[PDB]
């Protein structure tokens, strides 16, 4: 069956509705195909409903993220390529909470400083594709706010209740986020034992004993000083999620009060949202609604980025010059990333601005197996990780943190690590509905593997 | 055409069975005032709703528990406020942030007047359920049952009970749980901002002069904690826990959960709100409500009207704190103003008998309801104060703790309510009554009662 | 025979050429009521000085200063408060812990009414010496200055001015600063045990009924602290800084020392004290004491009576606040409650005109001072309460802050000054006339003036 | 010249008169021999004086030795052999505190818990004599409560004007300790700057760069998960001193108000006071003295202690079996430890009773070089700690902490250490007025070695 949600029966100044038609007026790439009268009626209801964000966290998120921007924090992204409704369940959430915490807990301690940690959750519910038409020979899946993942022509149309669906799921979802890291899941003495049982049982383990034991004592030490304990007890997650649907990101825009400056527009879908590769479009829909929005925003920048191309980004969407407004994700492949990154930080850090750089090593290093699966290589993704840091300390820039797909599950969808998962193991259990992500395993190797390029 | 959109749902293990067994053993009873829908469709709907993520979570229950359990012992006083009936319609962020906000303002007040903790419960996120007396209502339609069981609107069609309603319910608390979680980590909920809107009132309200010099003595009690350099962390943020009347039985059944045991045994709780309460309707002593209330580890209420006895109320005690749990169990009281004197001294002192350590909460509002000249459902704000007075004079001459209030309260400037400084008359009735269900007091009259009820407390 | 014991002396770098340089022509000026002793044995004194543990060290004294700046910047207030001659007698463990106490009550109260943090100084540490009028004391002696110079007790051998009593001044000194630091960090100056005293006073005084109001309301802004759940550690301990009277300035220069520059650039402090004062009889522009205050980094006071002219006080705060740093510099207001409203307001604003950010504080005690005919030294308290009445109307008028308050004072049950709640009579000073100097109110009317002056704050 | 003190001009309750009367009555080893009544006017003095510690520190200072006694926290008690009134400065003062301050920061990260500082100060004015004739031939010097350090007769009579110069000195001290620890030289992260400046200068620093990088790493941690640093900014540091002249502790006694149960005499001379081994006969004054006093007491115990004599110790002292009442101080030598102490730990569990075991490593391994000097080796000062280690660790029982004589300066006293001092640079700098003291550079190395020892 199906359940049914009624149709509802102050304008903005006009500035900002001037500048949001102006923005929503342009091309705008990879939106799905559905009737402009189903879509009007599912936007009406997602502006009446209770966001999933409010404006003062965010403002507290770009604040955290000027930090990041100016050396003195580290930014921590994670959580699954695409989120499905099927899969959002306590299990699985509670799962990929536990292991971005355990991932901060050992990079804050490797880098000294804060880490802001953002999840991919409550959003990231759609994609981008290059090919409308798959290798079955069916219309490309979409993510679910536009279409389902069975593989039949029917599932595949593209279907606008989504819409409601997805903010329902995500609303739902980042409740629960916050239910658990002020309850308890979020308290460092209990994240921190269970990267002990990883260590303890990991088959490479003992290679990482040493820093383990050291963040023990690092916690017994601040026991020991009797400093208080509150602020160990509960962490912050952020949520973002690609902004790509924009009849979405659209309808859950919400003006700001005048409690800080003046009334402005923030996107209240997630903390902070990137534009990925393929809708990048400099003179675009995505950038120029970005750049209407008062959230921090991230652009993802692939091979073909040249450093021309990138400043121009940067004086469009940090056109204040915000510390932290602007994040610059570099994902290049590890072969690659040495050699292209250089002269686009160069480039950027000679206008002044102050971006974060964050890697993704991920996107640039993925491949298919001889088993059919498309898959990433462990060591190809530590290795772009591995040449991000050497970039920065030849340029003494600030490395700002980190872009990974991971999941708290024992999937088998990347290739390596400690648990050396071979082309066969992929059968088991790749479960992914759209790339490779790092187990929970392999996540938290990671995490050891980054702590001492932060040490050196 | 319909002007509605379909969202479609797609059909974890299962709770262990011993478990699944004593629930079995406690559904089986008989359940006053359920809806009448198709157990195969109640069942789908359940299906989906036992593998949703939950609206709360174990160890903010347990929390709650602990801070109840000060109440129990006169240390701390609750304070329970918000809607009679959500709906799915109102279901906004200006209306809950507006809810959430009158219930903050009043807490500032009853904390300083108490000069203990306020336990904050707001209802909301799943209060979307009502009994009836009526088979048929004044138009000769089947009633509305709430937005949980069936539409508002006077037309048969909306009428007919509709168990996808279960869903639509769980993703309203689920949506609106978020929000008031987001609001009262991020700035709502600071106590200087709140007090500030007190000031405002103040100012503001006809009966302001009446009202100053409380408004002044709070002032300087937050500038003096300033002074001491003491203003820390713990005035940005307030808890905010969700609560509704536990009605409809295949939702709470479906939103059940077993903790996970890593801070004690693995016990089952519901879910769908911190705690819940049962209603005078559904309130039977061998029926499915008070099973299912034994059987969960929430801290549960139970309503108690002019009908009760002093030996029913006592086996409520012995079925629901057979452990002896300070706080596990609150006892509301709604006898009506001219009743509470006599009614209430004879339950307290048999329960108290009982060696249990109970929560005696007040609800004024249920007991003093009456239709006024002009149609309109409407409850009168003396006798709304004047219940609390006396349910506090009873207590103060046993020598027991008045553990707190349930009151019906909104942050909008509705009209539904008679009285208070606004004096609102039987004519303003019709300008704003927007309530779905009982009259609810307004945010100037939820916030003048505080203040009364602080002097209460004080003396 | 003597009743006597003598504690033998035996005889690090010196400062700094360049200071020491400028210190030579700043103590070339000449020095107003300096003790009569041989220069060698001075000398000899000074270099044992020179070398002891300081009282005070120069991070306390930054860190006065910063909370100084918030009280001339209209955000803090000062009590300065203690003997007004101590002895080296009564430098007992109960009489220093009784007026540590009647500073801390004080503090609690006027925290409460100014709405802002206090800065709690006591004159206590180091207050051993005085000036004098007359060559000769009525009894036909040399008249005794203090036990920093000589002896109370009227016989000529004791009033030989012996510059071994500046050892002993230090070794009191230092030894009842430790004894402040124990108890102000041990649970002394814990906030509720301090209020919990003045409960009892309340319940106790004559007049109790009159403050009754004042002190349940602060008892509920703790209870609100507590409700709030921030009662944090910061109300278990309390600050008191030393001060005294800079006179003697053999003792005042060999108690000068560097800052180590870990914190700014080296300076020179004088580490007898944390702030220090100059009185009436050594304010002359040009003398040694002005000079020796213009070359120490610490905060510093001067005393200004009726003859003081407007152009006179803003010489002081050209010499002694030349650098513009707020709260460096306080002038004291002693000019009799009768003249107060008359004499400070061109004062005020002549020095307001200047730009510099002085502390305004008033010293009520000193300019009423009168004799009564039973003989003794007194002051009344009404004419006590009507000059910081008075000073607190001028300050109003001009839109300046009132600053804070330098009382004389003490824990002990004295009778010295007339009036207050307890009504002393000329007649009941002889049963308690205990003040080596100058007449201090008792530990009821120091508190009773703290309500007093508290009322002056909210109004 | 002198300066000079007047003599001034409620009781004990009875039973606290009688016990007191009774302690005294009894024999008293090693106490200055002075006309009766000049001790008695000087006694009249110091009943009258504003104490150097009171009584609610003394129950703090408890409450914490009971944390040691049960395995939770580790005592570091340290200072000068012999404090004079002539080194009573504020620079030797700032440098012995400093000294411990850093011993401290070393040992809480090392032993993963708090470390009660007690500095021997305010206090440690006198010392017994084996021989009342020294090898000059002349009356010993006593310490300066006493008697004068300098080689002459006159110097050495017993002058009882010495016991207020002493309290004169004390109190001076204790007021400079108090201001320093909560006025920023206790600052944590000031302290381990100063532990950064010798692992870079020392000629071992290598050696213990590890495990400084390591603790410096534990702090930025702390700062990075935002903990408060209010905690980090100050510490308490108690005063001790062997209880040898009863005419000193007894006129500090003071009697506390009944704000704590009964009320009870305090010695307010100090925090806690020990006994040595010239002074601890069973059925001596010094034992009944320490029986009145409700202060934590220590007893030294040397190479003939018998098991069932400290077993007797034990039920005289902490009659109530109150935890961290009594604490037991080997000094055994490092070539002993090993075999006798075990049986007289294990007999002392075998009571019930919770002490707390502490090591002297020092007096124990005392011997004279061919240069004339007094002195100790450091390589026997570690192992004696060491084998205190190994006893413990052996019987799974808590080794509680240590007791050292040391200094800020840089004094040439002790032989060995990364500084390798000879016999031939004692003669440079060796300037204590009894037994030899640690260096503060030798000080702190040994902190480090311990850590280690508490690290495995
Ligand atoms: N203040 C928190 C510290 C914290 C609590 N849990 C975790 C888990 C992982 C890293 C850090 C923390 C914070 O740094 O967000
Ligand atoms: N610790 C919070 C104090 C608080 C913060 N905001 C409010 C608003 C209303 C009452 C109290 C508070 C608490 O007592 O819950
Ligand atoms: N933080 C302290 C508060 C305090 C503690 N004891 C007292 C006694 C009197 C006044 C204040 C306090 C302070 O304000 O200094
Ligand atoms: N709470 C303090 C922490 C501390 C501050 N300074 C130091 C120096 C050495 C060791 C510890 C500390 C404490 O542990 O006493
Ligand atoms: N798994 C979710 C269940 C859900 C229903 C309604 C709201 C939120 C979640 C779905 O299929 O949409
Ligand atoms: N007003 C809500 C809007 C809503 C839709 C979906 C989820 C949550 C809320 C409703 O009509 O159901
Ligand atoms: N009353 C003090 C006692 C004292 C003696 C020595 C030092 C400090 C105080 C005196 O007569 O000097
Ligand atoms: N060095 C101290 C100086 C001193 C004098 C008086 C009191 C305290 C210390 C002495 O010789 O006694
Ligand atoms: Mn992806
Ligand atoms: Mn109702
Ligand atoms: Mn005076
Ligand atoms: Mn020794």
């Amino acid at each position: 069956m199906n359940w049914t949600v009624d149709i509802p029966i102050p304008p903005l100044p006009t500035d900002l509705r001037t500048r949001l038609d102006a923005a929503l007026a342009k091309p705008a790439a990879q939106q799905p195909t559905w009737p402009a009268d189903q879509a009007l009626a599912m936007r009406t209801v997602l502006e009446s409903v209770p966001p999933v964000t409010v404006p003062s966290e965010i403002v507290r998120l770009q604040e955290q993220l000027a930090q990041v921007a100016k050396g003195e924090a580290f930014l921590l992204q994670g959580g699954d390529c695409a989120e499905t409704f099927m899969d959002n369940t306590e299990p699985h959430i509670r799962g990929n909470v536990r292991a971005l915490l355990q991932m901060a807990v050992v990079l804050t301690y490797g880098a000294s400083m804060p880490v802001v940690k953002v999840a991919r959750i409550a959003g990231q519910y759609a994609k981008p594709r290059s090919a409308d038409i798959d290798a079955l020979g069916l219309r490309s899946y979409r993510g679910d706010m536009i279409n389902g993942f069975a593989p039949d022509a029917a599932a595949r149309e593209h279907d606008p209740s989504r819409l409601v669906r997805a903010y329902a799921n995500a609303s739902a979802a980042m409740n629960l986020v916050r239910a658990l890291t002020s309850s308890g899941l979020a308290s460092l003495h209990l994240v921190h034992d269970w990267n002990r049982e990883f260590v303890r049982t990991s088959p490479a383990g003992a290679r990482y004993e040493a820093l383990a034991t050291e963040i023990d004592r690092g916690l017994r030490f601040m026991s020991a000083c009797g400093v208080a304990d509150r602020n160990l007890q509960t962490a912050e997650i952020y949520a973002s999620h690609e902004a790509l649907v924009l009849d979405y990101e659209r309808a859950m825009l919400r003006l700001s009060d005048g409690d800080d400056g003046e009334p402005q527009l923030f996107d209240l879908s997630a903390h902070t949202v990137w534009i990925g590769e393929r809708t990048r479009q400099i003179d675009g829909a995505h950038i120029a609604f970005a750049q209407v929005i008062a959230n921090p925003v991230g652009v993802k920048l692939g091979p073909n980025m040249t450093p021309e191309l990138a400043v121009e980004y940067v004086e469009r969407l940090d056109p204040h010059n915000k510390p932290g407004r602007l994040t610059l994700v570099s994902r290049m492949g590890n072969h690659k990333v040495r050699d292209l990154l250089p002269p686009i930080v160069e480039k950027v850090q000679a206008t002044g601005h102050q971006v974060i750089w964050q890697c993704d090593p991920m996107h640039g290093n993925t491949h298919e197996s001889s088993t059919g699966f498309k898959t990433r290589h462990f060591d190809r993704i530590v290795d772009e990780v591995q040449g991000f840091f050497e970039v920065h300390r030849a340029l003494g820039t600030h490395p700002g943190g980190i872009h990974v797909e991971i999941t708290g599950e024992n999937v088998t969808e990347c290739l390596g690590g400690a648990q050396d998962i071979s082309e066969t193991d992929l059968a088991g259990r790749y479960e992914t509905a759209c790339d490779p992500r790092l187990n929970t395993q392999q996540s938290l190797e990671l995490a050891f593997l980054v702590a001492e390029m932060l040490r050196d």
